């Protein structure tokens, strides 16, 4: 028993959502590369879904392109166990960086932008 059936405690709402960058240019990006990274999280912990958003930032006609990779967890602690490591890994002949989101924007489907601006 956990001396209460329900209820809330006074705790936050910690982030379990990853973000790796860095990882694969936009021409590796395969129907294989989402399968391979999901089993690739595995190892932290029980992964819970997988979002891959690509755009240009830059205006020049042939700016650079980068890549966002969210991995979203099952539990909080799982996904800061991933960033705290994956924070420096070494990739095939690159490097990884993971950062942690924000929860609170990643309640609604607003990647562009942050939680719904009044105008």
């Amino acid at each position: 028993g956990s001396s209460g059936s329900s209820g809330k405690l006074l705790r936050k709402q910690e982030s379990t959502v990853m973000v790796l960058r860095n990882m694969v240019d936009p021409k590796d990006i395969d129907d294989d590369l989402e399968g391979e990274v999901t089993e690739e999280c595995g190892k932290f912990g029980a992964v819970n879904r997988v979002i891959i958003y690509q755009e240009k930032q830059g205006e020049e006609e042939d700016a650079e392109i980068i890549v966002k990779i969210f991995v979203e967890f099952s539990i909080a602690s799982e996904t800061h166990k991933a960033i705290q490591a994956l924070n420096g890994r070494w990739f095939a002949g690159r490097k990884v960086v993971a950062e942690v989101y924000d929860q609170e924007r990643f309640d609604n489907s607003d990647l562009s932008a942050s939680g719904p601006s009044s105008g």
